[PDB]
C-alpha cells in the first residue's frame, strides 16, 4: 500500500489518473517522478518546464551543473537527479520527439528506464509537445514498464479517451 490516491487500475502495474503530474507530485511526494526531459535538460516547456518551475527554477541549476559535467543524454536514456520539493527523485527520461525528426521506436526503450525503479509518477513520454499520439505511448507503457506506474494525465478529454480506447 502506497500514498497514490484516485488511481484507476489498467492492468497489473499501470494506473492512471486526470491530473497534472506537477500537483500530484507537490501533495503526494513520490520516491520517483518522471520528467518529460530532452538531451540537454533544458527545462522550458511542457512537463519539463512545469516541474521545473515548481521547483523555483532548482531543478534547471542542478540539471545544467549535470550537462556541463557529463554531457547530453541519449534520445532513449535517462538520468536520476534530486527531486527537490516534488519527490525524492527525478527520473529525467528523453522519449523521442517526432516534431524534432526523432525515431519513434526509440519510444520502448525510453520506457525502459522505468523499469530501474520499483514504483513511479508518471507523464505519457514523447506525446504533448513532442508530437507522439498519447494513444500509442500508453501502449508502449503497458506492454514495456514492468514496475508499478502511476500516470498523471492533465487533460480530461485525453484522460477519457485513453481510457475508453484502451484495449
Ligand atoms: C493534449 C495532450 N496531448 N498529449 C498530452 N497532452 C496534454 C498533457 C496531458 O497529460 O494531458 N500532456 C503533457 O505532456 C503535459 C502534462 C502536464 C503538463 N503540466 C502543465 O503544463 N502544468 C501547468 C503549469 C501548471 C504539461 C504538459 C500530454
Amino acid at each position: 500500500v502506497n500514498s497514490f490516491s484516485g488511481y484507476l487500475k489498467l492492468t497489473d502495474n499501470v494506473y492512471i489518473k486526470n491530473a497534472d503530474i506537477v500537483e500530484e507530485a507537490k501533495k503526494v511526494k513520490p520516491t520517483v517522478v518522471v520528467n518529460a526531459a530532452n538531451v540537454y535538460l533544458k527545462h522550458g516547456g511542457g512537463v519539463a518546464g512545469a516541474l521545473n518551475k515548481a521547483t523555483n527554477n532548482a531543478m534547471q541549476v542542478e540539471s545544467d551543473d549535470y550537462i556541463a559535467t557529463n554531457g547530453p543524454l541519449k534520445v532513449g536514456g535517462s538520468c536520476v537527479l534530486s527531486g527537490h520539493n516534488l519527490a525524492k527523485h527525478c527520473l529525467h527520461v528523453v522519449g523521442p520527439n517526432v516534431n524534432k525528426g526523432e525515431d519513434i521506436q526509440l519510444l520502448k526503450s525510453a520506457y525502459e528506464n522505468f523499469n530501474q525503479h520499483e514504483v513511479l509518477l508518471a507523464p505519457l513520454l514523447s506525446a504533448g509537445i513532442f508530437g507522439a499520439d498519447p494513444i500509442h505511448s500508453l501502449r508502449v507503457c503497458v506492454d514495456t514498464v514492468r514496475t508499478n506506474v502511476y500516470l498523471a494525465v492533465f487533460d480530461k478529454n485525453l484522460y477519457d479517451k485513453l481510457v475508453s480506447s484502451f484495449l
